[PDB]
DNA sequence: GTCGG
DNA sequence: GCTGATGCGC
DNA sequence: CCGACGGCGCATCAGC
């Protein structure tokens, strides 16, 4: 599954600069998509013309592809890795919370570095500063035995607020993986529904600092939650890295949407979404019409009952 | 940049 | 001060 | 040729 990664390295390569320095995010997801589809590709490309036929890959990246072939490399790639602006503006992205247009003025300001966040703090915001802080934490994975830790604290703390909780750490996790990039976690309670917060998240997440699991807050709100956490480790141990949780409230009879959807994969959702007149969101699913006009809603009690509905497990997708 | 109305 | 637009992460 | 390409919660900015 390796077989065209010079290929697929400069493709995201190119993503990258479309997204951070142009711009440009439909090129950006142009670039991935075809990335994504020729990294699936079970032979070693060895034209552009083989390549174009597959659907993501048109005329240019077949040119592209052509180009690297024949040298190995891309003049533009090239090009654009040498320039001391678009590089560094490509670079400071990386940190959580500084987006191209932020990474942008950044540069314009002469501040390209790493360092030279550091030397300036007061010119970054609160997001911006915690992802400076967790730089390199946040860029590892987490491997299942971490993420079982950091599940088992959860679901404790999250039981003892109150025990009618019901949360689930969805994402990669839950369909087995053996590392994971951040923690999903899902949280309902009987009490909130589409018709109901009386700091349902808000006691959760206090918990969670009481007993230093979570360390900082990027966002938090009524419904989703962003921030920080750690598992302890003993006396004289090296710490675990900083990691990244995600928390979301979402009403009793959303949830199994809600953990579907958060469960992935990204690519069996959008799969299953359009695979019959019924469409699906993260909240709900919805019976058609004529025109294609959505009716009212389904009751929903848990995954299953939307297995019912396409006449269509985690370990799987 | 690629697709498709 | 408040509303809506934009940036951002995912 | 020429528009679609994903949408939503939170933080923060621009504007009134
Ligand atoms: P994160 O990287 O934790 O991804 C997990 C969930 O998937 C959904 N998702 C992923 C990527 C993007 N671009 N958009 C998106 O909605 C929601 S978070
Ligand atoms: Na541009
Ligand atoms: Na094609
Ligand atoms: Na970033
Ligand atoms: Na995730
Ligand atoms: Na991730």
């Amino acid at each position: 599954e390796t077989l065209n990664g010079g290929i697929t390295d400069m493709l995201t390569e190119l993503a990258n600069f479309e997204k951070n320095v142009s711009q440009a995010i439909h090129k950006y997801n142009a670039y991935r998509k075809a990335a994504s589809v020729i990294a699936k590709y079970p032979h070693k490309i060895k034209s552009g013309a083989e390549a174009k036929k597959l659907p993501g890959v048109g005329t240019k990246i077949a040119e592209k592809i052509d180009e690297f072939l024949a040298t190995g490399k891309l003049r533009k790639l090239e090009k654009i890795r040498q320039d001391d602006t678009s590089s560094s503006i490509n670079f400071l992205t990386r940190v959580s919370g500084i987006g191209p247009s932020a990474a942008r003025k950044f540069v314009d300001e002469g501040i390209k570095t790493l360092e030279d966040l550091r030397k300036n703090e007061d010119k970054l915001n609160h997001h911006q500063r915690i992802g400076l802080k967790y730089f390199g934490d946040f860029e590892k994975r987490i491997p299942r035995e971490e993420m079982l830790q950091m599940q088992d604290i959860v679901l404790n703390e999250v039981k003892k607020v109150d025990s009618e909780y019901i949360a689930t750490v969805c994402g990669s996790f839950r369909r087995g993986a053996e590392s994971s990039g951040d923690m999903d976690v899902l949280l309902t309670h009987p009490s909130f529904t589409s018709e109901s917060q009386p700091k349902l998240l808000h006691q959760v997440v206090e918990q969670l600092q009481k007993v230093h699991f979570i360390t900082d807050t990027l966002s938090k709100g009524e419904t989703k939650f962003m921030g920080v956490c750690q598992l302890p480790s003993k006396n004289d141990e090296k710490e675990y890295p900083h990691r990244r949780i995600d928390i979301r409230l979402i009403p009793k009879d959303q949830y199994y949407c809600g953990v579907l959807y958060f469960t992935g994969s990204d690519i069996f959702n959008k799969n299953m979404r359009a695979h019959k007149g019924f469409t699906i969101n993260e909240y709900t699913i919805r019976p058609l019409g004529v025109t294609g006009v959505a009716g009212e809603p389904l009751p929903v009690d848990s995954e299953k009952d939307i297995f019912d509905y396409i006449q269509w497990e985690p370990k799987d997708r």
